[PDB]
């Protein structure tokens, strides 16, 4: 008692349990079976063809004589067209945001343990235009979806993931196996990434702090001994590298001064970036800090001159 889907590139197939699970209130494996066909139909435009029209529109997700025939139908048409081909690319946006929703819902099996946060991502992804230059560090990356975003958007040398907490770091796990799994099931390309179980505050993590080009860091509900101990890190960060966060590091007008030439202020650019700057999402901010020691020095060159 299972539904099963073949992989449009040849892997495995996806294999789900009879009855299929529901994951919350607004998810189910049901609709995800649905939603996987619809992008693998949009990703080939043979299989949409081979597929008959009813298939998709008489379903009954209630029902596993008609779950089944939805999947042998899908199944078929897949055959068809590797018939035919028998005569790795990045995924598209749209697709990236189901790919991850899937590895979630495959993953987080206990949620009391996205959407708006996925189209965020990608705002953020096209403004800071990462290349093979950079590495990549979301700090407190809880279960991972970040990185797994990033690593599938962009071609940074590499991706990381530092999670202190226990059970967001072992969802973390099997999130990493899940993306690599369902990458493999379309055949889409991702970057090198890692999900560790770490504290970004460690001896370990000050040097690669220092190494990474680019940070990620959702410091919204830090306390102000984890924000000092950050500041301290980013103080050893090389020039350009930046720091994209949901709360500023520094003022956005910062004015350096004789009374304040210890805050990070002196040593970095902030500015404050919105989606609302054709975005219909929460009227949120992000904030750019690109380190930036010219300040500090100007600042001496001026008290000599
Ligand atoms: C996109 C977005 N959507 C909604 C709201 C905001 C945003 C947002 C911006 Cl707006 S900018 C931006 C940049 C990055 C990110 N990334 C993530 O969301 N990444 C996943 C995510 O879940 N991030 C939060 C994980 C929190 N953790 C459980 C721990 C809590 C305690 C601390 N901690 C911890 N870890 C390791 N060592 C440690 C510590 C403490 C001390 N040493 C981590 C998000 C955003």
């Amino acid at each position: 008692l299972e539904l099963r889907l073949k992989s449009p590139v040849g892997a495995e197939p996806a294999v789900y349990p009879w009855p299929l699970p529901v994951y919350d209130k607004h998810h189910d494996a049901a609709h995800e079976i649905i939603e996987t066909i619809r992008w693998v139909c949009e990703e080939i435009p043979d299989l949409k063809l081979a597929m008959e029209n009813y298939v998709l529109i008489d379903y009954d997700t209630k029902s596993f004589e008609s779950m089944q025939r939805l999947c042998d139908k899908y199944n078929r048409a897949i055959d068809s067209i590797h018939q035919l081909w028998k005569g790795n690319t990045r995924p598209s946006t749209g697709l990236l945001r189901h790919i991850l929703q899937q590895v979630y819902n495959h993953s987080v099996t206990d949620p009391e343990k996205g959407e708006t946060s996925f189209d965020l991502v990608a705002q953020m992804i096209d403004e800071i235009k990462m290349t093979d230059d950079d590495l990549f560090v979301d700090l407190g990356s809880g279960v991972g979806q970040v990185v797994l975003q990033v690593a599938a958007a962009t071609n940074c040398k590499h991706h990381y993931g530092v999670e202190k907490a226990d059970i967001p770091a072992k969802y973390a796990e099997t999130m990493d196996r899940e993306f690599r799994k369902w990458m493999k099931w379309y055949g889409k390309k991702h970057a090198e990434y890692t999900l560790e179980r770490g504290d970004f505050l460690s001896e370990e993590w000050r040097e690669r702090i220092a190494n990474t080009s680019v940070i990620f860091v959702n410091n919204f509900a830090f306390g102000p001994e984890v924000d000092h101990q950050l500041k301290e890190r980013f103080a050893n960060m090389k020039e350009g590298g930046r720091i994209v966060s949901s709360k500023p590091f520094a003022p956005l007008n910062f004015r350096i001064n004789s009374r304040n030439l210890s805050d990070i202020g002196t040593i970095m650019r902030v500015v404050e970036l919105s989606p609302l700057k054709s975005w219909t999402g929460k009227p949120v901010s992000y904030y750019l800090h690109t380190i930036d020691r010219t300040i500090l020095e100007n600042y001496f060159s001026s008290l000599k001159n």
